[PDB]
């Protein structure tokens, strides 16, 4: 299949009813005068360009892991700004919605690539468009050097700005794909969600969505200058480049960036916290925090839908504690004291007496999803709902996996194939397929009805009624989904009397 673009024709393919675009360049590549700045748009191209494949992968390993390894190239590259669509129908002004997908990785990891997030169902099954970006990610996305020279003022949300130009991509050419530029929805998960949430709050992309879904991935906070001041000094000087001859650093080779970063990320962490480089607070690109100072007034007219799982961080902690399911509630207590401090035994003792069933691993990961998944997930919709604007729809997803022996119950990520129409390219447990696929059909119905008509609404789930700070109405997804008030609300109040003195990103927070 054929398709126009401003920039030159490109040919797709048709994959279950679909049509498919993999690796469409968007922007030029960043290396050298493009290193630490902002996107321009691609040269031009004559004869069509065959967007078989997935492009490249951001830059983001370390080059002595790949030195003297087994391991297949990553082929990462700075010239990554290339996107994917899947549509039904190519120029046909059938105005279907568009859903942008921004990957997952937090600010830092991955890329669109991989079935289990692929657009090839949703375009054939619910008749929408989606496009999902690669762009600059860590380092190369987020250095902050606007004060070193003026030509880098908003070089820490680069990055971003990548994802604005792909949202402008989208409003000049989706119409050749079938979509409706004046119905885009952005949505995204865990480092896709933050993504979404500094998009909210940027000048920059004001106009170019219209909808907004964040999934288990609060971001309200920004760096602020001092921090990340701290962070590019240390970058420049392993670099060896003195504050005065800031612009050498964009010949350096990408190996010597690439080891300068791990060099800084090895000597410095909970999910959710920022602390590596990451947007600031600079007055360029990102004028105040994305919510935690109130919501954007750029996006009152968004309606937003936004939640998380129940207990997030299992997998990710017994990933990094394999024994972790074994402790008793004083190693729970003693192992949460870097986070709350002083605190600590008061908050297990909370969850103990809210949750007077659960074992010292449930208690566990209820705390460690509330601080700071659900805590900062419930402050974005608090904040959002104060404009007075759009709808906010939340939800919590109350779905378990039987994996691992009921110790994950319901992580991170376990959801995606359930919005995205991706069933069985996770894992699925013995007797829980038709499980997933009921959980895909109220969870996909509900992000599709949210892209088409503007409401989540649909025949799989009960009536759900928009957010509000008072009574907290929140829909429960499970196999039999159903609306709750303020659900486990006073374990997220006890976390909120604590929370001028918890850290909520690296430097601190400015009020």
């Amino acid at each position: 299949p054929m398709a126009r673009t401003r920039y030159g024709p490109v040919i797709g393919k048709v994959e279950q009813g679909a049509l498919a675009f993999k690796g469409i360049p968007y922007g030029a590549p960043t290396s050298g005068s493009g290193r630490f700045m902002p996107p321009t748009p691609p040269q031009p191209w004559s004869t069509p360009l065959r967007a078989f494949d997935y492009g490249p992968t951001a830059p983001q390993s370390d080059p002595q892991d790949a030195l003297e390894s087994g391991a297949a190239d990553a082929r990462e590259s700075e010239d990554c700004l290339t996107l994917n669509v899947w549509t039904p129908s190519l120029n046909d002004q059938r105005k279907r919605p568009v859903m942008v997908w921004l990957h997952g990785g937090g600010l830092w990891r991955l890329s669109a690539a991989g079935d289990y997030q692929a657009g090839t169902h949703l375009a054939a099954h619910s008749d929408v468009v989606m496009v999902s970006p690669n762009h600059r990610l860590n380092v190369l996305a987020h250095a902050y050097l606007d004060e070193y020279d003026p030509a880098f003022a908003g070089s820490s949300s680069a990055g971003m700005l990548d994802l604005v130009l792909a949202l402008k991509w989208v409003r000049d050419n989706i119409e050749e794909f079938g979509g409706d530029p004046d119905n885009v929805t952005i949505f995204g998960q865990s480092g896709g969600g933050q993504k979404v949430s500094f998009l909210m709050a940027m000048p920059a992309a004001a106009g170019l969505f219209h909808k907004a879904i964040i999934q288990s991935g609060p971001a309200p906070l920004a760096l602020e200058k001092p921090y990340a001041r701290e962070l590019s000094a240390r970058l420049l000087t392993l670099l060896d480049i003195p504050k005065n001859r800031v612009r050498d650093i964009q010949n350096v080779p990408l190996d010597a960036i690439m080891r300068a970063y791990y060099q800084i990320f090895e000597e410095l962490g909970v999910m959710g916290v920022i602390q590596d480089f990451a947007p600031v607070v600079d007055d360029v690109a990102l004028p105040q925090h994305p919510f935690w100072n109130g919501a954007s007034p750029l996006s009152r007219d968004v309606p937003l839908m936004i939640g998380c799982t129940r207990t997030e961080m299992t997998e990710y902690f017994l990933a990094s504690n394999p024994g972790a399911a074994k402790r008793d509630f004083a190693a729970v207590t003693a192992q949460l004291e870097p986070v709350f401090g002083m605190q600590a035994p008061a908050v297990v003792a909370h969850y103990r007496a809210t949750h007077p069933t659960a074992s010292p691993w449930e208690v566990d990961a209820l705390i460690r999803s509330d601080w700071p998944t659900r805590l900062f997930t419930q402050r974005i919709a608090d904040e959002q709902v104060k404009l007075g604007g759009a709808p906010v729809w939340m939800y919590r997803m109350d779905w378990q996996t039987t994996a691992r022996d009921g110790l994950l119950m319901s992580p991170h990520a376990i959801d995606i194939p359930f919005v995205l129409d991706t069933v069985g390219t996770e894992p699925v447990e013995p007797g829980q397929l038709a499980e997933q696929q009921r959980m895909m059909q109220q969870m996909n119905n509900a992000w599709v009805s949210f892209a088409r008509n503007g409401n989540p609404q649909n025949k799989y789930i009960p009536p759900w009624q928009p957010y509000n700070s008072t009574s907290r109405p929140t829909m429960i997804f499970n196999l039999h989904s159903h609306m709750a008030n303020d659900p486990d609300g006073s374990d997220l109040a006890f976390l909120k009397k604590d929370l001028a003195n918890l850290e909520v990103v690296a430097g601190g927070v400015t009020h």
